[PDB]
């Protein structure tokens, strides 16, 4: 299940405290961890971000009612920071992985893990 990816593969690392998997077109949430609610406006904006990544620097990244400073924005990867916390968003063929990381994990760790789950999903065809 997509929930199994959120629970086991992302949250189960101990380095990502909140996660979601959303359609790549930004029309729905396929799976999300408890209390991490991404509005239709937020996922549509993020999806639009992958189609015009330089624009994400001006707007920042708004997810679950919180704005993050845009640190990386490219075709498949959009990263944000909020002090020592942040989010990693990676587009696969069919989905977008969203990973929030807390104070105690390095951005590099969180990026590495969700980039990896992304390539895996691309390899499988999703
Ligand atoms: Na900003
Ligand atoms: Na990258
Ligand atoms: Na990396």
């Amino acid at each position: 299940s997509w929930q199994a990816y959120v629970d086991t593969s992302l949250l189960g690392t101990g380095k990502i405290d909140r996660a979601a998997i959303v359609s790549r077109a930004g029309d729905s949430v396929w799976a999300a961890s408890a209390g991490f609610n991404l509005s239709p406006q937020e996922i549509q904006g993020l999806a639009a971000g992958f189609q015009d990544p330089p624009s994400m620097f001006g707007t920042g990244i708004i997810l679950a009612g919180q704005k993050y400073i845009t640190i990386r924005a490219e075709g498949r990867s959009i990263y944000g920071k909020l002090q020592k916390e942040g989010i990693i968003c990676v587009a696969t063929k069919l989905c977008i992985l969203v990973s929030h990381y807390p104070e105690t994990t390095l951005p590099g760790e969180a990026a590495k893990i969700t980039e990896a789950l992304a390539d895996y999903l691309v390899g499988v065809g999703y």
